[PDB]
Formats: C-alpha cells, sequence, structure tokens
C-alpha cells in the first residue's frame, strides 16, 4: 500500500528512495518530514474546495491576455449533440442555458450546476469571462474550426475529485586549519581560500604554501574578519590548483548549519573538477567520493554558538544617483537609508548592495528597516531573487512580495524561479515551501515543477535537491504521481525507438527503418505505453491513440521520433503531434522559446497581435525532450526547393514562397495570408534582433498554410556563433504582395518592427531580471555579464526613447540595404 508509493516515487524520481536514508544526514531527513507534512496538508485543504475550486485546480483556466460564430455542445452520457450560433462577447453560462433549453425541448423536460469541458481535451470553460477571451475559442476563431464542447454536471467533476483522493562575544579572527588532500595533477599545489557573502568577499582572499604536487599541510589560514561578524549566510570558498596558473578543483561550505549552529570542527571536503574561485557553486560535496579530490580541514572550537533570533538583530544627489556606484555615493546611500525606506522603497535592492555584511552592526541596522519594508512590486522581488542578495530575511522578503504573483505570472517565471533553487545554501527554504504549495494547488504549475526537476536528476549537485522536493511533490499529489509515470513510461520507450531508429539508419534505406519502426510500435508494450497519456508539453493536451503509420523520423544528426496521435472524442483537436528528440541538449531552445511567448505576452497586453506560434519545447532528460509538432507547416527551405508536378511551381526562386501560400489561401484567404506572415514576420524580426539569435537560414525558419513564419533550432542566442537585423529579399517580396515596389506595405511592416521593438524596452527590466536568474542553468552561452550585456546593447536601455528608436532605424535600414 504505502510500500508500492515508495517504489513508485523511486521509478519516477529516477532515484531510490534508500538512497535518501543511506546519507544517514539528518537535514536531509528533516527536509523529508517537514516536507511530507506540509504536502500532505496542501493534499487535504483539496479534498474540501468546492467543485468550480477544484476544477480550477485540476483545469485552470487557458485564457487570452460582436461577432457570431457556431459551437456544438453535447451532454455526457449521450452522442446527441446540438449546434448553435453564439456571439464571441457571450458567457459560457449564457452557451449552457442554451443547451439545456434545448435538451429540454428535444427530452420534454440551472446552468450554474454545470462547466463545459474541451471535448478529448483536459481544458475546461467556466468563470465570468466572454468565449473570445478562451485560448480554444481564439484558436477555433483564427483557424476557422467549430469548437466542440461536452456539457459536464457537477456530481460527475465531484466524482473526479474522489477518485483523484490521498554570537557577539567572539570579536577573534575567523581561522581554519588546512590539514592535507588526495588529488590528481602535473610543479605545486596552491589551496586558495575566501569568505563570500553572495558574489561579493567580506575580506581578502588568503592563500596556502606551495606544498609539491607528489598532500599534506597541516596549515592555520586566518581571515581578516572577527567571527562575531559573520553573516548567517557567510560562504568559505576553496580552490586547489597547480603551479610553476592551472586549475584542479574547487569546493563550498556554509560556516553555520541548518539549524544556525556555527560549524566545528573536522571536515573532509569532496571537490567538483575546475574548468578561479567559485563562490556561485553548490556547498554540497561531490557524492562521487570514489574518484573526487578531497581536502580535510579543521573548523576551530570557541566554546555550542548559534546564530542570535529576530529578537536580538532587531534589538540592535540622492536623487540623480538612483538611475556600478563610487565609494562617496555608496556612503550617501547608507547615511540616507531611512529616506530609501519611507521615499523610495523600490530601491531597497540598491542599499542592500551598499550595507556592509562583513559587520554584524551594520547588519542588524539594514535588518530593521526590512522587517518594516513594505511589500515590493513582483518586479523588484526578481531582482532580489539573484545570488546578489544571498542573505536569508531579504530571499523570505522576496517570496514574501511574490506570494500576489498570479498563476499565469508564476508559470511565466517558473523556469527561472527552478533555476534559482541552485543557489540556496540549504535543503529546507522559503523558495522551496513557496514552489511546492503553489504546484499543489494547480496541476499545471506542478507538472511543470515536475518535468524542470526531473530533468536534471542525471546532473549530480541537483539530483539531491531536486528528487528530495519531487518526493515531497508526490506526497501531497499520489493521482499526479500516477499520471506522470505513464508519461515517464512513453518516454522510456521512445528512447529505445530512437536507438533503434539511429542504429537501423546507418545499416539501411528510410523506408525499412521506417517500416521496422512501425513494427516495433505495433508491439503491446509499445501500444500501451505510448498510449492515453497527458502530454509532457502541455497537460491539457491528451495523447490518446498514436498513428503508426503517421509516425516517422528527421533526417538530422540524431535522427529525431515525429510521433502522431488522434482521439475520436475531440475529432480534430485530438490530432496532434510530439517531436522526441535525444543526443542535443534543448534547455537553451526552451529558454529562448519562453523568451519569445513573453514578448508575444507583452504585445498583446497593448492590443497588439503579431500572429507568434509559441509552440512547446521541454527537456525531459538527460540531453531528452519534446518539442510540440506544428501541423500545415514546413521549412522555407522544403518551399524553395521548387519541386515538380506540385502547385507551387515558380518561374523565378522569389515566387516560391508566394505560390506556396496561393495555393493553400486561394481568393479571398490570400489577402489574409499575407497580413499573417508580415505580422509574424516583424514578431520574429524583432525577437531575434533583441535575442541575438546568428545562424539563420532557410532551414531553421519554418511557414504555417496560414501565412504565420516562425523560427525553429535556437542552438546560438545573445550573439554567440553582435549579430545585426536581418530582412531577407523572398519574405519583402512576400511583404509586398509579389510586387517590386511597394511603399504602402512596407511602411506598414517597418511600423509592427518599429511598434514591437519599444513595448519590449518599456519592459526590457523584466528580460534582464529574468536572463540574470537564468545564470544559475549552466548554459555555456549564459554564463557571465558580457552575455547579459548583449541584451542592454539590443534594447538600448542606458538611452531615452527616442534616441532608441534611431538605433533601431539605423539598424534596419542596413538589413534593408543588405537585402540584395
Ligand atoms: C512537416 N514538418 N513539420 C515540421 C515541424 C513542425 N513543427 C515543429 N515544431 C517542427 N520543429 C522542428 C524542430 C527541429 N529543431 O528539428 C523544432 N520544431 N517541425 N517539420 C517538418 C519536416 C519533416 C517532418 C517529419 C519528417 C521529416 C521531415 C521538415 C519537413
Amino acid at each position: 500500500v504505502k510500500k508500492l508509493i515508495n517504489s513508485q516515487i523511486s521509478l519516477l524520481i529516477g532515484k531510490g528512495l534508500h538512497e535518501f536514508d543511506s546519507l544517514r544526514d539528518p537535514e536531509v531527513n528533516d527536509f523529508r518530514t517537514k516536507m511530507r507534512q506540509f504536502c500532505e496538508e496542501a493534499a487535504a485543504h483539496r479534498q474540501q474546495l468546492g467543485w468550480v475550486e477544484w476544477l480550477q485546480y485540476s483545469f485552470p483556466l487557458q485564457l487570452e491576455p460582436n461577432r457570431a460564430l457556431l459551437v456544438n455542445v453535447k451532454f455526457e452520457g449521450s452522442e446527441e449533440s446540438f449546434t448553435f450560433q453564439v456571439s464571441t462577447k457571450d458567457m459560457p453560462l449564457a452557451l449552457m442555458a442554451c443547451a439545456l433549453r434545448k435538451k429540454a425541448t428535444v427530452f420534454r423536460q440551472q446552468p450554474e450546476e454545470y462547466a463545459l469541458q474541451v471535448n478529448g481535451r483536459h481544458e475546461y470553460l467556466y468563470g465570468n469571462y466572454p468565449l473570445c477571451h478562451f485560448q480554444y475559442i481564439c484558436s477555433c476563431l483564427h483557424s476557422g474550426l467549430t469548437p466542440h464542447l461536452t456539457m459536464v454536471h457537477s456530481s460527475s467533476i465531484l466524482a473526479m475529485r474522489d477518485e483523484q483522493s490521498n554570537l557577539w562575544s567572539l570579536e577573534q579572527p575567523f581561522s581554519i586549519e588546512l590539514i592535507e588532500g588526495r588529488k590528481v595533477n602535473a610543479m605545486k599545489l596552491v589551496v586558495q581560500a575566501g569568505l563570500f557573502h553572495g558574489n561579493e568577499m567580506l575580506c581578502k582572499t588568503v592563500s596556502s604554501s606551495e606544498v609539491n604536487v607528489c598532500p599534506v599541510w597541516k596549515q592555520r589560514l586566518e581571515f581578516d574578519i572577527s567571527v562575531c561578524d559573520l553573516p548567517r549566510m557567510a560562504r568559505l570558498c576553496f580552490a586547489l590548483y597547480a603551479v610553476v596558473d592551472c586549475p584542479i578543483a574547487w569546493a563550498n561550505l556554509m560556516l553555520f548549519d541548518y539549524k544556525d549552529q556555527l560549524k566545528t570542527g573536522e571536515r573532509c571536503l569532496y571537490m567538483w573538477p575546475s574548468v578561479l574561485l567559485n563562490p556561485a557553486g553548490t556547498v554540497r560535496g561531490n557524492p562521487n567520493t570514489e574518484s573526487a579530490a578531497a581536502l580535510v580541514i579543521y573548523l576551530p572550537e570557541v566554546a555550542p554558538v548559534y546564530f542570535p533570533a529576530l529578537e536580538k538583530i532587531l534589538e540592535l544627489l540622492r536623487e540623480i544617483l538612483e538611475r556600478e556606484l563610487y565609494e562617496h555615493e555608496k556612503d550617501l546611500v547608507w547615511k540616507m537609508r531611512h529616506e530609501v525606506q519611507e521615499h523610495f522603497p523600490e530601491a531597497l535592492a540598491r542599499l542592500l548592495l551598499v550595507t556592509k555584511w562583513n559587520k554584524h552592526e551594520d547588519v542588524a541596522q539594514m535588518l530593521y528597516l526590512l522587517c518594516s519594508w513594505p511589500e515590493l512590486p513582483v518586479l523588484s522581488a526578481l531582482e532580489l531573487l539573484d545570488f546578489s542578495f544571498p542573505d536569508c530575511y531579504v530571499g523570505s522578503f522576496a517570496i514574501k512580495s511574490l506570494r500576489k504573483l498570479t498563476d499565469d505570472e508564476l508559470f511565466q517565471y517558473l523556469l527561472q524561479l527552478v533555476q534559482v533553487l541552485k543557489y540556496e545554501s540549504y535543503l529546507d527554504c522559503e523558495l522551496t515551501k513557496f514552489l511546492l504549495g503553489r504546484a499543489l494547488a494547480n496541476r499545471k504549475i506542478g507538472h511543470f515543477l515536475f518535468w524542470h526537476l526531473r530533468s536534471e536528476m542525471h546532473v549530480p549537485s541537483v539530483a539531491l535537491r531536486f528528487g528530495l522536493i519531487m518526493e515531497a511533490y508526490c506526497r501531497g499529489s499520489t493521482h499526479h504521481m500516477k499520471v506522470l509515470m505513464k508519461q515517464g513510461e512513453a518516454l522510456s520507450k521512445l528512447k529505445a525507438l530512437n536507438d533503434f531508429v539511429k542504429v537501423s539508419s546507418q545499416k539501411t534505406t528510410k523506408p525499412q527503418t521506417k517500416e521496422m519502426m512501425h513494427m516495433c510500435m505495433r508491439q503491446e508494450t509499445y501500444m500501451e505505453a505510448l498510449s492515453h497519456l497527458q502530454s509532457p508539453l502541455d497537460p491539457s493536451t491528451l495523447l490518446e491513440e498514436v498513428c503508426v503509420e503517421q509516425c516517422t523520423f528527421m533526417d538530422s544528426k540524431m535522427k529525431p521520433l515525429w510521433i502522431m496521435y488522434s482521439s475520436e472524442e475531440a475529432g480534430s483537436a485530438g490530432n496532434v503531434g510530439i517531436i522526441f528528440k535525444n543526443g542535443d541538449d534543448l534547455r537553451q531552445d526552451m529558454l529562448t522559446l519562453q523568451m519569445i511567448q513573453l514578448m508575444d505576452v507583452l504585445w498583446k497586453q497593448e492590443g497588439l497581435d503579431l500572429r507568434m506560434t509559441p509552440y512547446g519545447c521541454l527537456p525531459t532528460g538527460d540531453r531528452t525532450g519534446l518539442i510540440e509538432v506544428v501541423l500545415h507547416s514546413d521549412t522555407i527551405a522544403n518551399i524553395q526547393l521548387n519541386k515538380s508536378n506540385m502547385a507551387a511551381t515558380a518561374a523565378f526562386n522569389k515566387d516560391a514562397l508566394l505560390n506556396w501560400l496561393k495555393s493553400k489561401n486561394p481568393g479571398e484567404a490570400l489577402d489574409r495570408a499575407i497580413e499573417e506572415f508580415t505580422l509574424s514576420c516583424a514578431g520574429y524580426c524583432v525577437a531575434t534582433y533583441v535575442l541575438g539569435i546568428g545562424d539563420r537560414h532557410s532551414d531553421n525558419i519554418m511557414i504555417r498554410e496560414s501565412g504565420q513564419l516562425f523560427h525553429i533550432d535556437f542552438g546560438h542566442f545573445l550573439g554567440n556563433f553582435r549579430v545585426p537585423f536581418i530582412l531577407t529579399y523572398d519574405f519583402v517580396h512576400v511583404i509586398q504582395q509579389g510586387k517590386t515596389n511597394n511603399s504602402e506595405k512596407f511602411e506598414r511592416f517597418r511600423g509592427y518592427c518599429e511598434r514591437a521593438y519599444t513595448i519590449l524596452r518599456r519592459h526590457g527590466l523584466l528580460f534582464l531580471h529574468l536572463f540574470a536568474l537564468m545564470r544559475a542553468a549552466g548554459l555555456p552561452e549564459l554564463s557571465c555579464s558580457k552575455d547579459i550585456q548583449y541584451l542592454k546593447d539590443s534594447l538600448a536601455l542606458g538611452k531615452t526613447e527616442e534616441e532608441a528608436l534611431k538605433h533601431f532605424r539605423v539598424k534596419f535600414n542596413e538589413a534593408l540595404r543588405e537585402s540584395w
């Protein structure tokens, strides 16, 4: 009973629960007990919610940030359906009233007792919102398809909820005895030590004696800082290197434990391999104790000393700079700390950075202001999550201010908040409790929290923390654990299938590999594992019956799988596809697509719809992930191949794109396609310029039959090969309706580029704060400040709106001149 759950969690999280116990770590055991109770209490609160509130948990509303339409409606236990001519301005309730009235006339005799289910999807339409505010309806309006809904009664939803139940005295300087090492390298060994509070030094780094490569030291290392001046989040950072400089390894550790006790005495530090000091690095040792170089040290006893409780802490030209500052400016800000709190609360981040964290008096003064500091906007609170603000009280304050995040905003920044877990010092933290509580209150948040954590289980520095969080999540969600295992079983089968395809593609022809891929898929174990799951890309998308005949693979290096699905209940909306990719890291593609999706959110919040294609991309495992198939689309290169006997037969290369559009959009449909092409082109022109996406060719640009242009394969961003704006002749030709000269259409296009750009510029700090939190990911192209700088230049944030739009025209006209 409880035994099967534990063995289900182990298989699902990818780590045995026994491994947690084998550690004999009271920090681990205390996380597990406290979080289990927390997560079980979150599960209990859920079983007592109202049926609409339960819908808000399991099926949160997929909303969008007058005119009539046909809508098909049916009731749960019947095939009989009714089609109505409703208005987009109508609310679900009015639609539910019509359906109950038409059922009353047919069946010969209350709308608040029902909810509208999207046929063959894990999506519902409810709440006081007009129909055109729903994403599914909007998808059905832009394409032209008929929405299909099922009237679900309150008791049927309640049946779902039920079958888914579970001190200052120490004035002496800080010192450490550096005992000995046990490493490998070709020279002498120096052990550089240092004390840090986040990204900054609490004193100057102290080095060890040059001991030969053939190691013993037994050397006292004293730091220029008093033991009573040690901030609660003080970090001792070591670096072992070879010299005649060659780095060998690194290790960090917190001076206080999870129970606030200043650590004593002997410690063996299992070092991590080096690429010199790494304060941002994990404060947990290398779990590969058999091959890791170790540093044995001694924490001299000062006697049990604890960090003082909050009661003890609480007991103990300005405007022209507030928009990188000199020593005198820092002193000014500190003296005026009371003015900052009262008249500039949003400048807290700038005041936290000027405070002397190496002086216990200065810290307590700042902490007394923080304890009475007013709640900050989400935008400011996001800056406070950075490794640049390590203090636990500052971290707690950031969470307190982030509690007002809507489930939509939290979902948009979820990727960033999971990376911040990597900067954390202890297992039990406010961010974890926050993430878990929000995940257990929203099944879509929970789904993506799981997948962001599961995708990093093969990374030894996060495996313990991520495995512990996932376990606690499962305790508060036994039914979801089973749903996610079904996803893991399919992904496990797709891995084996892709391994076969890789082998078979080197030994025979594609029609032979495809047929045996099909033969492998038609096996019962594969038919069952690959069918009837929630999509890991989107839990509201149901991947029902696998369409073997339609399944294939791509010709690229890793031979990615093309898996098609169909759903009788969903009709046409159930015709969905997934791309299984194994061999490449999908983290950067995901980040890039999330950033484009954010841009689209921001343009839509300003009334601008640039017709973007925000398709799913999700890393699931070690160099493994999924991509959502965008159907009725092709690469520009494929359309430009000019294949014979087709409807897009072109005399000139320039005509191929427009000829393809004309064949997919005949008559009055053509003008609509050109508008879609132009809007989406402006969006991706701005997005790729702002994000610095280079290596753009006809093979990584796609078009939908609707005319919408989109980008694939984001292997390089932030100018990593200063990329210019890009305008292609083939595109300009389509924008200009197949005419050589058309200033009317081109100046409108230039306006879309101008507008899209200035909108992003106003939210330029949002992009900067999100990319700075993403530095914790370890993406080779987002590792330092020079990566962040690219965004600052492309957005021209250190300029005025009038001066930035001029600089954009300079770059736009350069791209138009390069266009043949
Ligand atoms: C018809 N079609 N549709 C797509 C498509 C649709 N939706 C996407 N999201 C997408 N993405 C590709 C990547 C990537 N990084 O490879 C990412 N997204 N590709 N690709 C094809 C082609 C093709 C399919 C299947 C077999 C051979 C060839 C190439 C004709």
